[PDB]
């Protein structure tokens, strides 16, 4: 039963964790002041929208990422027999811990921007609302599920049977995104820079479930803090890039995506 | 104190509970192969909205059913004062706890199910976006306010006015159900599937209420296993089968469905 | 360690707890009640889209507050260093106790019942989905950052932090509502209705940061029984005031929000 405190200070006093947390609540406000910046010159509704669900992205991370910070999201979980993470130990306040320090509010960000992602994404293929709907509903059970595989301590065969189930609603997903909107942006006029920003998105996305089977929360091979450096890495790309790059590209064209 | 391993344990060493479980995630996961193989003839983007809301619900219900066996949303309560199962004790980890496991997760597969359900019952009436509103609001209210009258240990009076909170909410879902999209669907052109499936639904959502004042949250005539296989059996008819009769529908008629969403 | 009975109990027998709690259970079940009469009568969808989304403000009251009565939604919080509650207690289960209660099942009705006062008052402002989807959105990050300020126990300082995040999302509501609203009502036939409820509103709503700050969240110059009604009174007047005064428009007004 450790404490909030206690995790809070666990991480300032751990090099890659503290790191890789205040370095990313760096540059998701760095972020949102950039985009408000960035799109003060658009004037159409559409263009407004596909901006703010944009601009959300960091205004999740900001807050997801204080959330772990604090250590309000961040639990010690002790893994299941056979789990190469079992037998783990922490020295948390003034004693050992049995367990592993799990930071899952991971999920609750990834849970949260996400369909922000999708959503402008969609908007800019000029999707219909049904691939909108396929694509975040999947795409938040996809979060879920993997939150409920990192959440899972009763047995180890357990927690990979959510991995793949997480694994089957993000087929859906990249369905969706490489051949339903690729497709969709060709008649919105944007095809050229979905491509781009499709094959960033599927680049990046792909790797969260590679580092999740070799990180901690899988066979372990990398350690806490890298498996952190990792997570936070991929979400600067995934996350502060994308909207960066999708943002440079909406203020150059609004009439293409107004209506 | 009482572990996560310890209650998936108990479930795999009790008949009724792993059954009930694990019988469903199952049958979710068949009813997704099949529902994904019926449906692949369709191409209105409204027909398909119809079709995917239907194709979460097993989704919801393997993902959530996978939520208890794994014992991540299970809880272990102590009744009040007065409830009939107060007092109870269930062996965990080799020692006795006082208190009924308490299976909550299933609340969460209802909060996510009903709405998807709702929603393409909705769409196959014709409903506007006021009454899908309403039905969707109060219903996923419905839920919460069951799962809120579960974990109530505080007092039994409260466990019960959470319950009558809830069936306020219900009455409100049966009334869209069963006067409004009736209508609605008889303009839609789809009265006659729609009137099968309204039935089979009030039919089988009448029976949740019945059994949690039946079963271990309510008077407990029906201990924790039967109240278990009772709502898992309720499931599999107003999910499963349900959704097989909707897509079978659909997938034959796509004509009338098509349009706008 | 402390159980939800004793957080039901300590609440019913404390004066200013109980009353702040129960009387807002009962006024939102009068508040449903009287709403659901008042609009017996409108025909057009979009009114009843606006009567059904206020109306969800008494229900999510009734059952969010009885999320408090029953200590369900209740934690008795240690406050860090600092903190101008730090190190005190309270006497739960006859024992003393290490602590302040904290009622953060609040912000569940705040966050719950916020966004459907937005949609409301947005469509009746006749906005487009962009400023309403803009309205609804910052409003629960603010809601949620409010609820994680108050529940962060593990520094003083991150405390108020969350407060300052929870003030960069409440502007930007701000921005929408008294700009950008008020000049969309104007032609929507609605701007002098507009006014009355987006003062009510942007007035009553401002008090929950100064509340915050204040009671025991806060520098706790209120307890935890002033803080309580400070809370819920805003909470009577932003919510069921608010709510009878925009019905009371709706059942007037009917043709004006059908839009054709
Ligand atoms: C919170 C609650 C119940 C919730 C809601 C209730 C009662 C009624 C809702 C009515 C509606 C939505 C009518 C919709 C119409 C529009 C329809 C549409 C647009 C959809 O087509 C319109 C024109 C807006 O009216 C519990 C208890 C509420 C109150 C009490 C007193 C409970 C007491 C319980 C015990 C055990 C004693
Ligand atoms: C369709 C869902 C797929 C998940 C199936 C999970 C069932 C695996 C159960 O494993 C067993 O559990 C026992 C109790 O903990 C251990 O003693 C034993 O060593 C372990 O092998
Ligand atoms: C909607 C169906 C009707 C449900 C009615 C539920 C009544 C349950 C009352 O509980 C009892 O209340 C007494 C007085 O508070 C306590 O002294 C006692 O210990 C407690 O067990
Ligand atoms: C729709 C389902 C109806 C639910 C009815 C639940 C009624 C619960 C009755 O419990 C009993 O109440 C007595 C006081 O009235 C207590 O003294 C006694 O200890 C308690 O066991
Ligand atoms: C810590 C979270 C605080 C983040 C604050 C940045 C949010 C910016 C949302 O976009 C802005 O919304 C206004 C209202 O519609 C528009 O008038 C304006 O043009 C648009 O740029
Ligand atoms: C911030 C943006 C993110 C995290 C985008 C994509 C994430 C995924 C595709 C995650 C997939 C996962 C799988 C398939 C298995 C469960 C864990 C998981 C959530 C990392
Ligand atoms: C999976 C589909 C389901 C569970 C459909 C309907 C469920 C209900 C109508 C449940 C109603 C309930 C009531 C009226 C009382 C509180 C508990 C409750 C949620 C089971
Ligand atoms: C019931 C209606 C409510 C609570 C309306 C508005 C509430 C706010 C504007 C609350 C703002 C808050 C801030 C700015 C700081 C964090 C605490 C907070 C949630 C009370």
């Amino acid at each position: 039963e450790v404490t909030q405190r206690e995790l809070f200070e666990f991480v300032l006093n751990d090099p890659l964790l503290a790191s890789s947390l205040y370095i990313n609540i760096a540059l998701a406000g760095l972020s949102i002041l950039l985009f408000v910046f960035m799109t003060r010159g658009l004037d159409d509704p559409r263009a407004k929208l596909i901006a703010v669900s944009t601009i959300l992205v960091p205004v999740v991370s900001i807050a997801s990422y204080t959330g772990l910070a604090s250590g309000l999201t961040i639990s010690v979980l002790e893994m299941p027999a056979g789990h190469f993470a079992e037998g783990s130990s922490v020295m948390l306040g003034g004693e050992e811990v049995d367990g592993v320090v799990t930071m899952w509010g991971r999920y609750l960000t990834w849970a949260l921007s996400t369909p922000m992602i999708l959503l402008a994404l969609g908007l800019l293929a000029g999707s219909n609302a049904t691939k909108l709907f396929t694509a975040i509903t999947f795409d938040i059970a996809m979060c879920v599920t993997g939150l409920a595989a990192a959440l899972t301590t009763s047995s180890h065969l357990m927690r990979w049977f959510w991995y793949a189930i997480s694994c089957a609603c993000f087929i859906v997903v990249l369905y969706i995104l490489l051949v339903e909107w690729a497709q969709d942006a060709k008649a919105a006029g944007t095809a050229d820079i979905f491509s781009t920003l499709k094959l960033l998105t599927v680049v990046m996305w792909l790797g969260y479930p590679i580092v999740w089977a070799l990180g901690v929360e899988g066979v372990a091979v990398l350690p806490v803090g890298y498996t952190s450096w990792a997570y936070s890495a991929l979400d600067i790309v995934a996350k502060y890039i994308f909207a960066f790059l999708l943002l440079n590209y909406l203020t150059s064209n609004e009439g293409v995506v107004s209506g």
